[PDB]
């Protein structure tokens, strides 16, 4: 038919948050739900598809890629333990990796497809959603608001969950640059590659490129200021920098690309603000991601943006427009998949359940799948020290015995616990080293339960592990007193 | 003769924690006794204990070395190419690297003694001469050349345990974990005997380093290995060791062993079956090392099971004599022995009478794949709580759809008291499980409920996030009866 369809809830963007939102509303609460996305499976032209950034061009494939990359390390380090093979025969075949990543991704797409053909009151619509009015979502053939209309969807409640998009700086020859999106689809691993940025994506990808580089290859990461990974634990920022360098990656600090042009042979000639130069085969910009509001036509209903660009929301995910809600990266609070998932469930429960619920944005466990990986939950010391007269820091940082054998002496495992010293409350835990992301999950539960240093300490360690460092620390290495760092209390 | 506040017999995980704590927190004058200064035959354990010498430390390295068999094969799926026929597992190298690491620990333990005041070390064999006197002789025999007479206000028994050997003909042609640590070469065919920690861990080790053509056989006298651990996990870990080429013989138990002309061993099981192997390793339990203490001179009391009797404070029936760690038979874990030592010295020379909590202790089996657990298994919970709920997730992580090890199901189980949602037990199988479970131990000391886990935000992608995404029970035990619904 040529008639519009009517829903309790339309969700725009079928990603981490939107999927959880939709599924919950239908299966839990018996609501009729519509979900809109631009593409049924991963890749060009739109990259994100059904399943979101996570599944298609994010969490899932990067983690498979980082996992592939860790074999570089494993193969070398096995020698310490008696493994002998022909080192000269060793090749890292990127196309195989990328083909296997694509098959895995596509299965997830296909199963999502399955589910929406199956579940009562959960319908999928292919196209570009925008807001026509308070209770009408329009689905057009492209982002152009003048493209043809495929559907009009009537909605009592509209959820906005279109996520984010890579930020590209406006510099000469920016068109010779890629983002993470294109990185996932490179026909060949680059011989020379520059990853611009000192954050999650740059540091994770550098690790990937570094393992898969052809012979004579070089990965370079540039960062515009002095120390990468602002927002993370200072000891950890400095350590991951040592460790990345130790594994063959050049970290250029205080350097920022000013322009890019093509050499005669087609490679990329980068000029930094400092005037320094660098030739690479690929320049990947990873300088941030921004909420995807531009195509929603929010102007039509009057949904307000933050000064920043995200949809403004209250703690309950509600926009200034009564029945229109936003979640996930589109709000630009915390950009994480399981955060987006939690926001979706809390929204749905609130709107369609009998009992309001808000997502807790503090104490969120999270990771960097760098080589080696970070795992963190809670406040860094310098932030705690601005909010508490007395702050204790417990630090353990040592090369693990397995790594005096493996030959990777530079692989210090770091475990840091941050306390309000007045009362023992654990404010933050920061880890670096193998297993950090896994160790950290349960630490999330601890912080929720208002854990204290003595709670960890009284817990009997599992031995031999890295994790047990968290449960053998009773004496602070240092303190901050009025925001002042000191070895001892006066 | 020489006088001391505390004499510690046994320089192991527990002994050392207690002695140091006694010297350096309480300023006491401490003597610690041990039979050997570094690792290996003929007494195997030494300064550092079983842990350091012939337990936790060296086996975790060895297991780590074993894991590479999987990584090497598994890299292929992610695009790694190399010549798989060039791949040799060099055991002599593994052993020499292991020996070197353990030697450095023995060395830095000597160092520690020379650098700490009120902490003295005595080489030799410790016996209780009388309520307040510890003699050190040259050998384990009570009539050997007395080396030292230590006068003691307090005596800590910290001698640990020893491999149990069954009384069967040809038992002298078997080895234990001790000798396993020192084999000149990796066995081609080997029988690990027993269904517990050590059998399972070593099986994993021999399976990786076995020369071309080899086979590891693990045998267990009953139907399913690893009694005492979660049931789904005993089944799965079985399946997964099988998938990695380990033959698991259930309901089988050696009745005798003999020497074959080639140096290998002929094993006859009770059932009548036979098997030829290069090495039979008995891993059928560990018993409290009591026999050389001459406990009869003081009359320190044993239990039926064989270990020194203590109260919750680690005190013997004899006033100033205490026992901690494996000798007491409570929980044979290194960090349990370290905590036991700590608590005892806080009761005695502190103002703070302290007792170790043996419930909710996280621990691991370093099997390939590994296990991690804290708290009750469901069959035990159902005997103690009217309503028990079980939340379960079990499936192959996506990385192992690509590695091609499709059989590495990751298992996460949460066992609650369904009445109030209290988490009673968590059980894990899969890479990371021993790391994942450490903080889970902390949770249980904060009366975490199933909803605390679920309402925590996951870290994605991890195996661990599985613990924070289980909302609905898979099944229930009502009054002891397993049912799907209520
Ligand atoms: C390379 C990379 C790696 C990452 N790794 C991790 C990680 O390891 N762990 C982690 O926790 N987070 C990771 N993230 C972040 C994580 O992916 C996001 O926080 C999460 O995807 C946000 O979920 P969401 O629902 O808000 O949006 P998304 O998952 O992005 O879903 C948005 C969906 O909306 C669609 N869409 C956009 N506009 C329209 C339109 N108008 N009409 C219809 N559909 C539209 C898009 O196609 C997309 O599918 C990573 C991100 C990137 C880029
Ligand atoms: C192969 C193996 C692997 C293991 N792996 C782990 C693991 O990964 N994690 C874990 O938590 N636990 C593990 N364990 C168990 C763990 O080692 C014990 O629970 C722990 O060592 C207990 O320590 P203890 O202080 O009670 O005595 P020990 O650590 O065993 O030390 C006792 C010391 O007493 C000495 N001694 C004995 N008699 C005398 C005497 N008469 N005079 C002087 N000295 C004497 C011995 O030489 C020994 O060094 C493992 C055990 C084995 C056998
Ligand atoms: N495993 C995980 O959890 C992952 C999470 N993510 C999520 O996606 C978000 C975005 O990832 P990402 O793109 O790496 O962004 P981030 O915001 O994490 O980091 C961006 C980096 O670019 C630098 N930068 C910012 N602006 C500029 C500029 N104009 N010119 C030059 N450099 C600049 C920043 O420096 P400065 O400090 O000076 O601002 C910072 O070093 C992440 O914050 C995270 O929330 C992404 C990948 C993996
Ligand atoms: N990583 C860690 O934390 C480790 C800790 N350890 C510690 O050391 C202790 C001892 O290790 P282990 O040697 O494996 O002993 P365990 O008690 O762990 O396992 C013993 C196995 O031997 C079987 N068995 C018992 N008696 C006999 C018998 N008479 N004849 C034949 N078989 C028998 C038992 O079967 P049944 O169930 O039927 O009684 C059981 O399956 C462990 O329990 C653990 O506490 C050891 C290694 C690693
Ligand atoms: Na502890
Ligand atoms: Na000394
Ligand atoms: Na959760």
């Amino acid at each position: 038919s040529h008639m519009s369809k009517a829903f309790d809830l339309v969700v725009i963007g079928a990603g981490s948050g939107g999927l959880e939102a939709g599924w919950n509303a239908a299966t839990l609460y018996g609501k009729r739900v519509a979900v809109v996305d631009v593409q049924t499976s991963h890749g060009p032209p739109f990259y994100a598809a059904l399943g979101g950034t996570c599944v298609n061009v994010g969490c899932v494939p990067k983690k498979l890629m980082v996992t592939g990359a860790q074999y570089m390390d494993h193969l070398r380090e096995s020698a310490g333990f008696g493994w002998e093979f022909d080192g000269s025969s060793v090749k890292a075949n990127w196309k195989k990796l990328i083909a296997a990543k694509n098959e895995a991704v596509l299965d997830i797409n296909k199963s999502y497809e399955g589910m929406f053909n199956d579940t009562e009151g959960l319908d999928f619509f292919l196209g570009w959603g925008s807001l026509e009015s308070k209770n009408v979502v329009v689905v057009r053939e492209t982002a152009d608001p003048k493209s043809a209309v495929k559907e009009r969807l009537q909605a009592d409640h509209i959820l906005l969950a279109t996520g984010s998009w890579p930020q590209m700086p406006a510099i000469p020859g920016i068109e010779h640059c890629i983002s993470s999106n294109e990185a996932f689809y490179l026909p060949e691993p680059p011989r020379r590659v520059l990853t611009v940025g000192g954050g999650f994506i740059s540091v994770e990808f550098a690790g990937i490129f570094n393992a898969y580089k052809p012979p004579g290859g070089k990965v370079t990461l540039c960062y515009r200021n002095n120390l990468i990974l602002r927002g993370f634990d200072e000891t950890i920022r400095e350590e991951v920098t040592k460790q990345l360098t130790a594994n063959g990656i050049e970290i250029m600090t205080n350097e920022n690309p000013a322009k890019v042009s093509l050499n005669t042979d087609g490679s990329k000639h980068v000029t930094f603000e400092s005037g320094k130069t660098l030739d690479v085969d690929v320049v990947m910009m990873a300088i941030g991601r921004i909420p995807r509001t531009n195509d929603l036509q929010l102007g039509n209903v009057g949904v307000k943006l933050t000064p920043k660009g995200g949809v403004q929301v209250d703690e309950f995910s509600r926009t200034n427009v009564p029945n229109i809600y936003a979640i996930g990266d589109i709000t630009d609070r915390l950009m994480l998949t399981p955060v987006a998932i939690n926001e979706g469930a809390a929204l749905v429960d609130t709107v369609f359940g009998n009992k309001p619920r808000k997502t807790d944005h503090t104490r969120v466990a999270s990771a960097v799948f760098s080589i080696p990986p970070i795992g963190t939950c809670g406040l860094i010391e310098e932030v705690a020290a601005k909010e508490f007269e007395k702050v204790a820091v417990y630090m353990s940082s040592f090369t693990p015995l397995m790594h005096n054998i493996s030959g990777s002496k530079y692989k210090k495992f770091v475990a840091k616990i941050v306390t309000n010293h007045s009362d023992g409350t654990v404010l933050g835990v920061h880890l670096l080293g193998d297993g950090a992301p896994e160790i950290i999950q349960a630490v999330g539960v601890c912080l929720r339960l208002n854990a204290k240093i003595s709670d960890f300490y009284n817990t009997i360690g599992v031995h031999p592990t890295s994790a047990e460092e968290l449960c053998s620390m009773r004496t602070p290495s240092y303190y901050y007193v009025k925001g002042e760092k000191m070895e001892k209390l006066p």
